[PDB]
């Protein structure tokens, strides 16, 4: 669907839509070094995009879509506009306030029609039908709607990425992948639209931002998330396990480590080769387990790295990319031959829920049947 777009805005900032179309940049615009397609505005003149449409009329005049991924990262709070295309006082805009992602529809009547959502990458899609509705989806699911069946006639040339009446100095947006439709687009299309630019080759922390080398986590298992992982000693006679839960102990931090990737990036990508390191008391150990004894669930431990040996300690990073209400990683644990020794859950023994690695999970999905407690979300420390 997005080849179909009448506006296809990416990285210089350009119209990749099959139409050109003008883009003015002010001086205060930043772009990710490392995703250059990520656009910071700030609380300032200078930092402001103008998108000139080069015919509004056809396309627009009775129904289109716009789609684009936001984060926002004294309490100085109101509402500000974040994106406006009004002229002759109609249009559209999009507005922030706390707590609230609004949008609004101007109609030259001086009539108007507001739709609301109530430090996340969230995928915002606004569809319109001036026979029906305004409808607000998040991350390909709709949250909010309002009828325009009232509303009068909307001719604006020019839309304007920039953040007005904002009266936080420090307040900035981080926008990407902005696209316009020339249709109502329907709930199906929308989902294609998040799932196809969501599910991905690269791993993703808790935040839906990008998941990284060299940085301390705390691992969540979706199995349940009130669980925080401690560990019960170092060396191979100890193990990690889940236990459950202002004083919030949010368990032991997890730090992800390069192996085989040759990129000098440091994202975690789908299919890397990683060592996952375990801090303890301010020291790091290695997350390892011995696959040459026990039965199929392999008891996983933090180990002394001059001491690891032949330990099995190889881990296979995956994005699970199923329905994307969640950032879900998986970790297969490899022998250092690339035998697979099992993605790595939890089993209950002794009425204690130890980490392990298990190749019944392996086994289940090659039939597939049933898994759970092997999918993990990584939140930053």
């Amino acid at each position: 669907i997005i080849n179909t777009s009448i506006l296809s805005l990416r990285y210089h900032l350009i119209d990749l839509s099959r139409y050109a179309s003008k883009i003015n940049i002010g001086s205060r615009v930043n772009f990710d070094p490392i995703d250059k397609n990520q656009i910071q505005l700030f609380n300032l003149e200078s930092s402001k995009i103008e998108v000139i449409l080069k015919i509004v009329y056809n396309s627009m005049y009775e129904n289109f879509s716009t789609s684009f991924w936001i984060k926002i990262p004294i309490s100085l709070n109101n509402e500000y506009t974040i994106i406006n295309c009004i002229e002759n006082n109609s249009g559209w805009k999009v507005s922030l306030n706390y707590g609230e992602i609004i949008w609004t529809l101007q109609d030259n009547k001086q009539n108007i029609q507001r739709v609301v959502f109530k430090n996340r990458w969230i995928f915002i899609t606004i569809t319109n039908n001036r026979l029906t509705k305004s409808k607000i989806y998040i991350n390909g699911r709709l949250i909010d709607q309002k009828p325009i069946s009232n509303l009068g006639n909307i001719h604006s040339n020019k839309i304007m990425f920039k953040l007005d009446g904002c009266r936080d100095p420090r307040r900035y947006i981080m926008i990407k992948y902005f696209n316009l439709f020339d249709k109502e687009l329907n709930e199906k299309e929308i989902k294609d639209l998040y799932d196809s630019q969501s599910n991905s080759g690269i791993l993703k922390d808790f935040w839906g931002n990008y998941l990284q080398y060299d940085k301390p986590y705390y691992m969540l298992n979706l199995f349940d998330p009130n669980k925080y992982v401690d560990v019960n000693n170092v060396g191979i006679r100890g193990y990690m396990y889940l236990k459950g839960s202002s004083g919030l102990y949010m368990g032991t931090k997890f730090i992800i480590k390069k192996y085989a990737s040759g990129n000098k990036d440091n994202i975690v990508r789908n299919n890397d080769r990683v060592y996952i390191n375990v801090v303890v008391n301010n020291k790091e150990y290695r997350l390892a387990t011995n696959a040459s004894q026990a039965g199929v669930e392999k008891i996983l431990s933090a180990l002394e790295i001059p001491d690891i040996g032949n330990l099995s300690q190889v881990v296979v990073m995956k994005s699970k990319n199923d329905q994307g209400i969640r950032n879900k990683c998986k970790m297969n644990l490899q022998d250092n031959n690339g035998n697979d020794i099992g993605f790595i859950g939890f089993h209950k023994f002794n009425d204690i829920y130890k980490l392990v690695a298990s190749n019944w999970y392996n086994r289940q999905i090659e039939i597939s049947s049933r898994t759970f407690g092997c999918s993990w979300e990584f939140i930053p420390v």
